[PDB]
């Protein structure tokens, strides 16, 4: 469960960690600074550390020698119960048996370090509930820490005295920690983890529940300069603690395992999870999830292949989606990403039983729209308008240096899809469906909320992050996604500040 990444690590330490700590079958992974959004796999076997790569341009972790996969925790997994499928160049098998632990606890949400004692009472007072508990480091004893925990009956502000805010003192002697007496753990990882299961009761009955992290990533919109300013000189604290949290997304996704489904997944083991998976009645099979924001809705699919085409339009047709965002050229660096699935300019087409005809095409700076009129075979009454929006300035590698290009797109996207009454789910693809596509629907659930509540609400970028995850594997791939992410939300509230 992600213990076996080591977000600070460098090669040569973890070769060490491997080699002392370890035995044959010991992994760990580490993001490689050799190029930020690369990733290594280090694995002890038959004495010494094998090197593994990984790469992540954006799309997907594509593991050299390997498969390619959605999330890190899903490659792992899939590794530790398909021995024999990580093979060397000469065919020898790498096991994967024994995460190496990590005890950094940076990435996890509880952990915040620097912050002073009034800070953490000020938090748990305003944001905290029953349950809100932190780990800071002590500055009137440096070395250990304090949990701060809040129990009580109602959350933020109050004088009924209901509540309160109980510290403990962890000690860190000789490595190890501890609450004052007891076990001594070997991280605070594993304490916190103790205490969650086996509480402490205080000497007239307090139990004190460590419920939930307090959240410290939820900020006013109005203030989001100043917090990305924060930020800036914090993301990839941020960003890795929202990554530490993607073990908890394990769901199953064995409609997209069955055999008479392996092919129309243009990325064998990035697969939608079940109980999001659009089911076509129109096989019932297409890689593809409704995203639910928790008004509008989203479907997000890899890019088409071949043999997939005609599902894509059943999809279409189903769920009566009215606008379609393709944020990939159909070739890139080489390598297909999407199959043309819409007719030439003027021309009729059928896939399958669906008929589509390319009516009219825009060209505007950074996309191409194609206004294109769907119906089904034998029933010319079911004709509806599909408007298509074709991204076509996204780089190869990375993200657009300026997100202003993506903020106008989106807006055209949202009035469309706006002036349509009926329209369904807007449908979002770029290559496997999870990077660029997440990137753009994250982005698109939070300025919905700035433009319906206005500059005095709040969001938050890693909690959505999170509960688009939860509906697709790996959405929103990199840290340059990441921060993009910040950057045209920031942009889109002082030119909202300006008009």
């Amino acid at each position: 469960s992600r213990r076996w990444f080591h977000p600070n690590i460098t090669g040569v330490e973890a070769e060490n960690l491997l080699l002392t700590r370890g035995v044959d079958g010991s992994f760990l992974a580490r993001p490689s600074k050799s190029n930020p959004g690369d990733f290594t796999l280090s694995v002890r076997r038959n004495g010494a550390v094998t090197h593994i790569k990984i790469q992540n341009t954006g799309d997907y972790y594509d593991l050299y020698g390997g498969e390619k996969f959605a999330t890190l925790a899903e490659l792992v997994q899939y590794y530790m119960e398909h021995h024999g499928q990580l093979k060397e160049k000469n065919g020898d098998v790498i096991e994967l048996k024994y995460p190496l632990n990590c005890a950094d606890p940076t990435s996890e949400r509880w952990f915040h370090g620097h912050l002073s004692g009034k800070e953490a009472e000020k938090l748990l007072t305003e944001k905290g509930k029953h349950g809100s508990f932190l780990v800071r480091e002590s500055q009137s004893h440096p070395g250990d820490f304090v949990l701060s925990v809040r129990t009580g009956d109602d959350k933020g502000e109050s004088n009924d005295g209901k509540s309160k805010v109980t510290h403990v003192m962890i000690r860190c002697q000789e490595l190890k920690y501890d609450v004052g007496g007891g076990e001594r753990f070997d991280s605070l990882t594993d304490l916190v983890e103790h205490y969650k299961k086996n509480p402490m009761v205080e000497t007239l009955g307090t139990v004190l529940q460590l419920k939930q992290p307090l959240n410290t990533t939820r900020i006013n919109a109005a203030e989001i300069e100043s917090r990305v300013r924060e930020l800036s000189k914090g993301f990839w604290e941020e960003f890795e603690t929202l990554q530490q949290q993607e073990c908890k997304l394990l769901y199953s996704r064995k409609e997209g395992q069955r055999q008479e489904n392996k092919n129309k997944n243009r990325y064998k083991n990035i697969l939608p999870f079940d109980h999001t998976r659009v089911v076509l009645h129109d096989s019932d099979y297409i890689n593809a999830n409704i995203i639910m924001p928790e008004k509008k809705s989203y479907i997000a699919t890899q890019g088409c292949l071949q043999n997939t085409v005609n599902d894509f339009w059943r999809m279409v047709f189903q769920e009566n989606s009215r606008v379609i965002v393709m944020t990939t050229k159909e070739v890139e660096r080489g390598k297909s990403k999407c199959v043309k699935y819409w007719p030439d300019e003027y021309a009729l087409k059928e896939y399958g039983v669906m008929r589509v005809r390319n009516v009219k095409e825009s060209a505007a700076h950074d996309y191409t729209l194609r206004e294109l009129k769907l119906s089904k075979v034998g029933q010319g009454n079911t004709e509806r308008t599909v408007w298509q929006y074709h991204f076509r300035t996204w780089p190869d590698h990375g993200v657009p240096s300026d997100p202003g290009g993506v903020l106008d797109f989106l807006e055209e996207v949202h009035h469309k899809q706006e002036s349509i009454m009926d329209a369904g789910p807007v449908v979002v693809h770029c290559s496997a469906g999870i990077g660029r596509t997440g990137t753009f629907i994250v982005i698109d659930i939070l300025i919905d909320i700035i433009r319906e509540k206005g500059v005095d609400c709040d969001i938050d970028v890693p909690k959505t992050i999170q509960m688009v995850r939860s509906q697709r594997s790996g959405m929103v791939q990199t840290e340059a996604q990441y921060r993009f992410i910040y950057m045209a939300v920031q942009h889109y509230i002082e030119t909202l500040q300006r008009r």
